[PDB]
């Protein structure tokens, strides 16, 4: 099923010892859970420019070994790492347990060799798995989540935020861009110290005076695709009017600050509800090609 | 005609008494005035989730008796009164005229009950018969609207607008949004001293340091949906680029003041001329079921 | 081929002597090169209201003789100089060579007689030739560009920007919105003394708190369509997410300070790429139109 | 008694008429109710400089006739109202003679400028405004830390009550008693706060929307008494000479009625080491642009 | 000794039934700790208007018992801690002497107010909360234009050392040292120094998010000198009175534990002719303020 | 005569080889041309603290050699130009001592910062660095409350006209005149006013855009009389110190030529009652960053 991918992944060479005590590298792969078949995302942000909003730029690797560049040249070194599941396998359509499982493995590889990992694409239970994952080989590690996502999404116990809080396993999670907030989500935010950043005050709160993102710990960058306006990402099932410009989400994403990125999750995208273009492309696709390529930035250029 | 609407219209139970002082309940229905047939936004509207941006819920009631919930658990009653226009009655297609007394009884209806009408789609004359109708029953209240349109609309002395300022019939108007302003605009805007807050002064004097709207009298509150940018409601038939973003109106929606409502009208929506996903589901109806949601909540909530 | 746009232009009569010392007027004209047959954009553009974000109405005249309004009417006179390509002689279709020569003689033309030149549609390389027309009648006088791009547009040395700068043809450039800026870019950003404000700047600097641009020298103003949102402007061929408002771009370009436009390009419009509504009109004709009005305004009320 | 004020005020030439339809001319004169016999304020005024903030130049007369001039501010110097007996005038000496020099004043065509005082001389100019123009609505914009409406005798709170204002705007209050927000109820008086400003950020406070006459009144405590100490009864958390400067700028109106200076009582200064005062200092900044705004304001 | 004064203390009523679950009432005294004998401040902070920035109002009581009323704010005189021989106290004296009617006034359930001194009130209040509740958790918000923590004997540096305090919050520091930035880094404590404050635009500072009880304390030195020169080792470039009002508006809290304002010192103030000092006149201000905020602290 | 001073300044060690490429060394002294011969200013800084508002420190040294260190900033203390005859320079005797003086320590590696006198060292250490170096531009950021360039004699005016400047910045102007706005169109100088900088918003001013050597010239009267009373002719509606600290900290540019602070007159001064003056603290405070900018300043 998904067998084909992580074969390579698990021979994937370790960073080498050249990255002495510094940022990256950064392992990228396509994940689809919760999503139809056909996951264009990830195919469409490796076609997509390599030069970032910040000074730098991208190069993508399908192969080691991944030579750090030197400390100055503002290259950023990602391996590509495919698609999850493999579009030729049957037409098998993995099991909510089967996507945790594969993305759990996938993620532990890519840690244990040194990557930071950046799920694409999926509904965001690859947040779950890989911040488990983390926990698991460094279980000393103080982990904070700053979630993009209209929906606080803590109310079901299944949901991976939720979980993980349940399992007493963050030190701290912050919520940017809420705008629909219901009684048990205020219950739980309540509950666990949690911070968190709805839209009017985003907006009415400065918008520029955004004092920044303190964090202490390492991060995980989880980004649902309703946190953006329905204008800028209507490929999503549960759209709610009121959201960030993709250069709104751009700006408090740079504003993160931490020692390292645990992870990046990007998700929500439905290609099948997404608006598209005469030539066939979609704004979604658009905005979250840009928003993933900064996201390796912060990665790479995380500080405190 | 509208017959079998205004009949269960006039079935309604007025606000029990349990309602002591206190703001609400909100009635809703759905007027299709120079539009198409086909209005999915009422419809549409309904179907949408219940949390508000401000930590509130909405609850919707096909009938009556409309119970006052506590004045802490943060439910908003809201009374379903559905389509005016019977989708059966033949193929009947109602005049101007006929929408207007059509319009004007719901509202006569309604407000002597003690409900809070919204009316909910047409090209924006039910603002007209809604405001006369308030006046009809309270000659002595005073009344200030604050019109969301990207034209200040008082040109034709036929407008909904003009005819409520030419009959001497308010006490004062604020002008939000507008964009596309002509000489005999400037002259009624002069004639009629009228507050209005055009789209550059909107966005360069501030965004934030938007100072609320002082109104120390009853609000009605009408929204042509041309206010907001054509990205964010492209169902409009004159769409004028440069506007509002859905979050924009939002934050000055919630900084209207006033003691009362008396009532709310949300329009120029046009599902011929929308923006449609690939799931068939239309930007502007995105756009327009959050706003309806918050301007029930200010219904609610207003005070001074 | 485009004779038959020609042979009038040169038929036009000069600008009268009762525009004494003063602005204007505004000749316009529809430019095609590297976009498809169809090129809507002028047309649509001429349907489009009259009236401004600025107290102002602009008057669209077919043939002269172009009357001097009293310096208080504020009425805003344009020639209408139709599409340079004309759709009947033949399938031909004109090369780059072929479009730079045609383009270059209507500004020279347009310019000797008086008029400011705005041209419409096209792939920027008319901002190259109106330039050098304009040195070529006025050599002693200054010229600052402020350009309005996704993309710095200065790497390629055949680029139109990088060409007048290597040419030694500008006094200066100011490079608004950038969002896609490579190793070359920032190499000829430093070489050529260039004044920039890219999208992260902008947006996290102010927003309102813009200085406005400070320009002593005549103003060529060049707007690539990709500098808005691919929300706002999705018709672009090298679409970047992050970008500016319909809404944003007019506010930074009141701003724009001098003593006289020596023109004006607006381009970076494909048809076949647009996103339609349902009555088939393209977000981007929609918002480019608005755009081209208040262009022609800057070039009738620029000041210092 | 005043005597000699007043001769040279009923003697004072009328504006002329190229001055038809044009903001001005200014009379302005020293005011001394309810502070020490040295009043020093007008004549520190007047060896101030004559340029503005906005590039603008005063030009001072004490005698007529005021030429009406194409960039320069015409100012018409009438001098102290009280001269050097030892006569020391009542409440009512102060209201009569105030109230009499500006009723000529207006009818002279100038905008009359009170300079020193406890603040009384707001109730006698506007009354002498509104004696002369009933026609007229006034609206006073009145800076000060306190509301002062408590008490029924004060100038503002009788002004109020005579049903002779339209509106009026309080800047700067810190110090509002129960008394004050009754008074501020009834009356619906708008104001702005200090906490509300500064939580409001002062830059963005373009201006003030206003179409009536302006009467501007400046109570010298609504200055922080780090920049004017000079005041009976001070109030710390004020604004900078600056804040103030500032939001006079944006007041908007047809004409300026008139404007009040008061508050200064230079026993109670801090006085430099060559003995000049930090309140002489600020005021007579403060003074000067209040009469570029009586030239310039506008809609 | 300070004999007389700890008696009326002892003395002191207990808040009444009535006052359960409303915030307050307030316990306020004198302290003068590292001061010249000669303490004007609290004398002249009764003397001081009761109305507010915020439309509340104060109501002082020499005597209990202190009664709950529905927007009026009770606050109970405890005067001078020394009383008029010529016994000049200890450190230890001060401490100990502070730290027991601090003890007694928490007992009784008011909020401890200390005025004057040299800041070395606050280690003894906070001991004496920490002593009555060691389970409640203390962050203490600190004005001050020196981080004062260098020094091991600081109050502060004692204060984090003894692994006494949640968090620390440095607010208008403009003097910091190497070894300053050292004991911050250790004891993890927010900061917003000066040139922070004001290129972040202290307008959208609207407020501090905390849910542990508070403490405030505030050296006089954080207000520029130019607001508040009675200060020993002042540094410019501080705090208007309206920036830290406004500052202190934005505290955020389920309590607050006590206040200690300090660093005034009356030998080194700058006085008007009538010989009242700017710094009185601006910290008098301050202190009516810190006890509104003990009455309506929130999150 | 100097005679002292410029023997001090001649036998200065040149910087060290470790210096190579590396902002600095800052050399320092006093200049008191137009001010009585009681110049504490410099003895007054030297007294002060060394640590910045930025995270760094000062450190004096009255002789070499001046060894470069990797967050320590050393500053070479020359001493006071005029030595206690009872000799009175004239003018030209102040511009050649400091024109002699400023040439040596250019020469010497270092970077010259004037401390007291009347602005006239702003011509003479100009002069000095463009003798040495014609091929490098030259801009000035000039605070003043006065443009200071009607008077054909004043330094900036002199050094304008004689085509010496790239440029000229003129931050916190509030009296501007005719002939002021004549001098300003023609000589192409940018201008921060003060109504422009408050009503644009102090805070967002993130910094100035300059790519030529700067030299910073601070007439002390752009500050608030409030602030720094100590001046001659002093023009109320000025900067906070704080404001003036931001200003400079966005000041940016390749290196500093020099820096000259003035305008300081001590008999002018408004002093506490330790007879310390509010403007010796302010502008103790501003020589300080100023030095730390000229360590620090980049593009
Ligand atoms: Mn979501
Ligand atoms: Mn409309
Ligand atoms: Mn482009
Ligand atoms: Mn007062
Ligand atoms: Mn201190
Ligand atoms: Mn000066």
């Amino acid at each position: 099923m998904f067998s084909k991918f992580l074969m390579n992944v698990k021979g994937v060479t370790p960073r080498g010892s050249d990255w002495a005590n510094r940022l990256g590298p950064v392992a990228l792969f396509g994940y689809g859970a919760g999503m139809p078949r056909r996951a264009p995302l990830l195919d469409f942000f490796l076609q997509s420019p390599r030069d970032c909003d910040h000074y730098a730029e991208l190069t993508i690797h399908d192969k080691g070994p991944i030579e750090c560049p030197p400390e100055t040249v503002m290259f950023m070194p990602v391996l590509n790492c495919g698609q999850m599941l493999d579009e030729a396998a049957g037409t098998e359509t993995p099991t909510s347990d089967e996507w945790y499982l594969g993305s759990l493995e996938a993620s532990t590889e890519l840690l244990e060799k040194g990557y930071v990992p950046v799920s694409v694409g999926g509904d965001g239970s690859a947040t779950l798995s890989m911040v488990e994952a983390y926990k698991r080989l460094f279980p000393s590690d103080d982990i904070v989540i700053v979630h993009f996502d209209a929906h606080p999404s803590v109310s079901d116990p299944r949901s991976p935020l939720r979980v993980l809080l349940d399992k007493g396993l963050l030190k701290g999670v912050v919520s940017v861009g809420n705008r629909q907030v219901s009684s048990e989500d205020r219950k739980v935010r309540k509950l666990h110290k949690m911070f968190y950043m709805d839209m009017h005050a985003i907006y009415s709160k400065g918008l520029f005076c955004i004092r920044d993102i303190r964090n202490d710990y390492p991060v995980f960058i989880s980004i649902d695709a309703d946190v953006l306006d329905p204008a800028f990402a209507p490929a999503v099932d549960s759209p709610v009017a009121g959201g960030l410009s993709t250069r709104d989400l751009l700006h408090i994403m740079n504003g993160i600050r931490g020692p390292k990125v645990v992870g990046i999750d990007v998700y929500g995208y439905n290609p099948d509800l997404d608006v598209y273009r005469k030539d066939n492309v979609g704004l979604t696709a658009i905005a979250l090609s840009k928003i993933i390529k900064e996201g390796i930035l912060k990665a790479y250029s995380i500080s405190t």
